[PDB]
């Protein structure tokens, strides 16, 4: 039976906070493994208003950096707004001075309200433009802004960069590259060297996918990376780049503007080899999906698995996430959500190899899945999905795997949060083989993005715990509180209290110390 | 994990027979249901061969009527040939004289009744595909008479799967050459048996027709949605070239797998009628490609349809991978020739009956329990993403039946099913379609066939009965083949009523109490 949140709590995952001076020792209730050691970063935004300037968009708030400390069995908490651009002409002028994602200025943003990760030995808080913040992992200063744009040829990059073993990281971005033309970039920053310069400073295109459009752009939030692949996949969320540089220059747009479906093209998928760094000219086609996060990819024979949470439908799923409507009392977030995209959790499955001979055929020889691809006579090959997981308004969504060890390879686990009509009320475990799930909840606590930290000895794929924010408020409990919870079966190992609120966080990661 | 036949044993289900004089007594273990009193009877191929000369295709062999009829606990076992036209003439010239499915004879349309039975007022009919259906006697398996329905309405052939409601009308759908130069699809209604007690065919009548996606080129149509309100009809890229069986049957000899293709590019278009007021209605759902050749149920809920349905993923036609000698190759081999098939998968498509255009781009399917969705286009088409109920590597829910008499047309919980591993039958299923629990009954080298439920006659519950099947089962020192019955709660056995001689594979029938 459907859970219901008739009290309202979520509300305080978009209530401004003020950031702290120092680190706060938190509360702990059951036992923190004692090998857990380091820092678990996030960011998410943190200021709603500047003075009573409103931001409308879950997208706009400015960004907030959240630190808890894990050492021999204590936790600390911390935070600090991020000194970006944004933030500190905001300070100055006591006004909204750089248009955010869904509100306009009455200059690109580089308000980093969505992750962090490191490059060489430095850590990067971001947004999905072009600038990047350098941040200090241990006091939460902000060091630096960087610009993308000096060295290489994009103009903006996701905020989910994959990251290698050895410290390389890959990102996406769009770009001009081609003659008269739109492309999506891909840019591979190395790991640093001997010399020690800033790898940022040795950036470089590796390879670039064509655009379905001349003109428009995908909107992309993500993308696969496997050893020898980069899989990334084209939703019908256009960028109307005509619809902005027009009311910029004539009447006062937004980012969210200039936002359109393309109602006919369907999801294109795209491949390319890695190491020869060369699109492969394979037309994989689907169905209508907005699609944020990719799971998981990885090679199996001659076929790419391609694991996605989904959200069926051309409309932006964007459109849903305005501040004013995820405020709103339970019956009437629900109702808002009626004609929204359904989310869905799907594996599809790309064959790298295409013989004419199968034309009109299933392709997909592999004897473990139900997923689908028919080559066709004009050469598209055309992919039906093996759906992992589906439930009524209620999607597994940012998901995480146990990335260091299975992050590119076959694998069994996936973490979630899980959305009920968009508000965050459950964390999941998806096994991606059997379908089996678990699930841990509690009444009216909201909790955050899974993050998966391993037993440094662990040789099993879920040998660990996962870590996750909760915002609590109540009569009598504590507002916010860290928990931790066996990875194997979501049961609960410790939590960690504190007597203040912590606003909705997006993305981070677990720095071993 | 994947169950292994390497013993081969399902190659008897296409092993000619030969008929009964009369009911053989059937061996009972377990407890038959004492209120189970009527016949069971069933339909499918018998002789795969005549003489020298092979049929090919498994929808070739000539229609064998099988019946299972229970009394106060104890059980018999009968079957005869029907004695079509096809059957008689091959028996008179000891050879194939009329061309099947997948077999040509060599030197007139098919009336090799192999797939289904069904009720018209008093009578019972055997059927095919085509125009011709044949009367037969449900007590004896006597045949009675050839009946072809161009003498009564305009179709050209008719499905095996006829809806029947529950004061005996029948509809059934066929394709047509209706509009002006333009192939359509006529929805047949038979009525009632009335006061006169004059044959119900003979008031044969067209309720209305459903526009065809290409002019000369009707799709294969297995079977129907039908509710209260609504007549459902899901158009397939499964294509039949016209041009073609005309073109091809007069060079040497075609067959009717020969005028068969894909249209690669329409995908499925969905179609709905008003059954009460007789009219199409020009909603233009639309998705993505598969062949469907099994509706599990259709129902209305608030301005909705629900259209439950056992669909193989791609355009190719699936009839290319059930020609007898490759389903009677050994096991590895039989795994390896379905790599490349279709994949089969339960799916809910939900139809929304109500469009309104200040929706234009959002998903339509407003309602609180299912995944569904429906998106309003610009060009007026309703594109349709389904729930997917199950889905298993290569294994099917196939042949799938419900608790018809009570629940078919209307909210429903369980379905039953065949279970299909690389096509061959080798478990029976039943599905809770809200929930996405399934039960599950196997044994080692059993084939069985379609379950069909009988509801207890003090039924509270929607699956309180069984559902009966016939099961092959050969090997050393066991009885080749039995009756099964399973109580429908949990799928547990219940009872078998055990035969000494082959039983081959059936396709469709019907409990019949008494
Ligand atoms: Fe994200
Ligand atoms: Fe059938």
């Amino acid at each position: 039976s459907q859970v219901e949140h008739p009290a309202g709590g979520y509300k305080k995952l978009f209530e401004t906070v003020e950031e702290l001076s120092s680190p706060l020792t938190a509360h702990v209730t059951g036992r923190i493994p004692l090998w857990l050691t380091g820092s678990l970063l996030r960011c998410g935004p943190g200021l709603f208003e500047v003075g009573s300037e409103p931001f409308y968009h879950l997208f706009d708030g400015q960004a907030l950096l959240h630190k808890f400390d894990f050492k021999e069995g204590h936790v600390t908490y911390h935070r600090r707004f991020i000194r970006t651009d944004a933030y500190v002409r905001a300070m100055t002028e006591k006004r909204i001075v750089i248009t955010e994602f869904g509100t306009c200025a009455f200059e690109v943003t580089d308000n980093a309200l969505v992750n962090i990760y490191p490059v060489g030995e430095d850590y990067y808080a971001c947004t999905e433009t072009n600038f990047i913040t350098k941040v200090n992992p241990e006091t939460l200063e902000t060091i630096k802004q960087v610009d993308l744009c000096n060295y290489v040829s994009v103009n903006g990059a996701t905020a989910h960069p994959h990251i290698e073993n050895d410290g390389t990281v890959y990102n996406i971005g769009n770009c001009f590259g081609k003659n008269f033309s739109i492309a999506y970039n891909i840019v591979k920053i190395p790991p640093l060297q001997a010399d020690k310069e800033d790898p940022i400073s040795k950036s470089e295109i590796v390879v670039q996918f064509p655009c379905s459009d001349r003109f428009k752009p995908s909107y992309v939030h993500s993308f696969g990376l496997t050893p020898n692949y980069i899989v990334f996949v084209e939703t019908p969320v256009k960028i109307n780049l005509f619809k902005f540089l027009s009311s910029w220059s004539l009447w006062g747009a937004n980012y969210m503007d200039c936002f359109e479906s393309n109602e006919t093209m369907g999801v294109w998928l795209h491949i390319a080899d890695k190491k020869r760094k060369k699109y492969i000219n394979n037309k994989y086609r689907t169905s209508p999906f907005n699609l944020f996060h990719h799971i998981n990819t990885y090679e199996d024979h001659e076929f790419l698995i391609v694991d996605l949470c989904c959200w069926k439908g051309f409309e932006f799923v964007y459109n849903y996430l305005y501040l004013a409507n995820l405020r709103e009392n339970w019956e009437e977030v629900k109702k808002n959500a009626r004609k929204a995209p359904q989310p869905e959790v799907r594996r599809y499955v790309l064959p790298l190899n295409i013989d004419k001979a199968d034309t009109g055929k299933n392709l997909v020889t592999l004897p473990n899945t139900t997923a689908t691809a028919i080559l066709c006579s004009d050469e598209t090959i055309w992919l039906e999905p093996e759906v992992l997981f589906s439930g009524p308004r209620q999607a597994f969504e940012f998901p995480q795997i146990n990335y260091q060890k299975y992050g590119g390879k076959p694998y069994t686990y996936a973490y979630g949060l899980g959305l009920n009509h968009f508000v965050p009320d459950r964390l999941c475990k998806l096994n991606v083989k059997t379908k089996e799930t678990w699930v841990w909840q509690e009444p009216d606590s909201y909790p955050s993005e899974p993050i998966f930290v391993s037993h440094p000895d662990a040789l099993e794929e879920d040998d660990g715990v996962v870590l996750s924010v909760v915002v609590s408020p109540g009569a009598g409990q504590k507002p916010a509180y860290l928990l931790i919870l066996n990875a194997k079966d979501l049961s609960e190992v410790a939590r960690a209290e504190v007597e203040i609120n912590i606003p909705v966080t997006f993305h981070g990661l677990f720095k071993k110390s």
